[PDB]
């Protein structure tokens, strides 16, 4: 939890794993001043809220801190800024809020919110990137990133088999969206979905977009990249960075040659 | 004339008079279901919040009076925080004022308990459009069911008036827009008028005229603008425009000249 962006990632991640479907994250002054994350995911029972900010004390708590993987992370954060946790769970309950050590009731929908008041705008650009990644990683969750009351981006969630182009356009701009060649490949466990910009029309600006996710986790393999490259260099002798946003899926296999051919094949096909 | 749109207008108005600079208004199901207005203008001290839903403190709430009329028609959920570290609060036949999370501003949830479905939203859209043009200095974001509909960004000192105008009236008009700046003493006529020659009946839908901030609708003002265009070319037909008239306090030669001032202003821009 070094940079603010990193913190955004954390809190935002927590929210997602918490079952979030809408994450409205607002930032003020590179996040240094304010950093608020409000999710509609699971909540935190009043009790957990307390220690969530704060080992002899867990003796009594009787392993309730086990219901807080993020809680552990919160402690690391709160000990670096004015943390103001405030959530309310789903089951028969009222909303609560913690400060600092002071857990009192409050108003809040079945969700969670967090205020944070700890190379100025650079920081925001880092957060923007981060959220971009996540956004593409989870097309099923609305995300709204704002700065100093100024709405910056609104990545609406996409329902079942819906308009993927819209959100893709909002995350990567129409520039890419226009050159986007949608691809759907599948060979048993191997699945390759996503887009690849028409090489012939790929500007170095577009080549900035190179996102590849392997089973949800954004990876970065030189092998996967070479495959996509070679595919384009083969369509046309044009050897240069390609623009893409692909999603690879395979059966648990931490890294295989075939995989390369599967991708090379998938992509190459879409081009022709 | 009490429709949801009307309520939007009220709450939105309140926000503006409260010195707002950004008003993100969201609506759900013609507003019947949800109607949320969040402004970044002066807030409301915890105490005022209470009676605002129900001593000489209610004088600090012209809108507060309005709120009472509303809350007594739906599940009102006021929640604001004044320009101070003092955290946010919220009120709910008695008020339940407790703490809450919210930035220096105000928010209001409204759930009613008839008319049409989508028609209602279109009424709100119109309304916000009016206001938008009336206050080029304040960002407004109207959404529906989580779906962002329009974003009218505010314009800085001597900024780009065309941008926002384009977003409120579309490029169709923006393209035919003939900017006009007239002044004869107290009389001032600013705004735009679409090239008649290229005014489609679709464009003629845009006929907004404000007299000193207040959107008026005088047949006299309209006749003036019309005649001006019918004179440029024999083309007699509804004109497209968005004008702003300014004059010294004079509720309506006292008004004849005004006609000529406008006729003159417009006619000139055409030639």
């Amino acid at each position: 939890v070094e940079r603010p962006a990193s913190v955004v990632k954390e809190l935002v991640e927590n929210s997602l794993d918490a079952g979030a479907t809408r994450i409205d994250i607002d930032i003020e002054r590179g996040g240094a001043k304010l950093i608020r994350i409000r999710d509609n995911g699971c909540g935190i029972k009043k009790d957990e809220l307390a220690l969530a900010l704060a080992i002899a004390s867990l003796d009594d708590l009787e392993a309730i801190i086990s219901l807080g993987f993020r809680g552990e992370a919160l402690a690391s954060i709160s000990s670096v800024s004015r943390l103001t946790l405030t959530s309310r769970t789903a089951e028969q309950q009222e909303a609560w809020q913690a400060y600092a050590v002071t857990v009192k009731p409050a108003a809040h929908p079945v969700g969670t919110t967090l205020e944070v008041l700890d190379t100025e705008k650079t920081e925001f650009n880092h957060i923007d990137e981060i959220i971009r990644r996540i956004a593409l990683a989870r097309f099923d969750v609305t995300i709204n990133l704002s700065h100093n009351g100024k709405i910056v981006r609104q990545y609406r969630a996409v329902p079942e088999g819906g308009q993927k182009e819209r959100r893709l356009g909002a995350i990567c701009g129409t520039a890419f969206l226009e050159q986007a060649l949608a691809i759907e490949w599948q060979h048993g466990d191997l699945t390759l979905r996503g887009w690849v910009a028409d090489p012939n029309h790929t500007t170095p600006a577009l080549a900035e977009i190179q996102y590849c996710y392997v089973n949800g986790r954004m990876m970065r393999d030189r092998l996967i990249n070479h495959a996509i490259r070679q595919a384009c260099e083969d369509k046309l002798g044009a050897d240069q960075q390609p623009a893409f946003v692909l999603y690879l899926e395979i059966d648990p296999h931490q890294v295989s040659r075939l995989v390369h051919d599967f991708i090379y094949q998938g992509v190459l096909s879409v081009l022709q």
